[PDB]
């Protein structure tokens, strides 16, 4: 895992294994982050709508 202990963004808080984001594109990947969540579909989905998420996949709660 639920931690790291793939990269979180520090601006949309996705969690890949990509160079950049594939969210909102930033190069602001942090090894340091906390509170994996997955979302498989946002219009559906609860954690999403507490996150703010518009793209499903997995997130970080916290990130450094
Ligand atoms: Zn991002």
């Amino acid at each position: 895992h639920h931690h790291h202990h793939e990269k979180a963004c520090r601006h949309c808080h996705y969690i890949t294994s990509e160079d950049r984001c594939p969210v909102c594109g930033s190069r602001d990947l942090s090894e340091e982050w906390f509170d994996l969540v997955i979302i498989v579909d946002v219009e559906n989905s609860e954690i999403a709508k507490k996150i703010g998420a518009k793209v499903p996949g997995k997130y970080a709660i916290r990130v450094r």
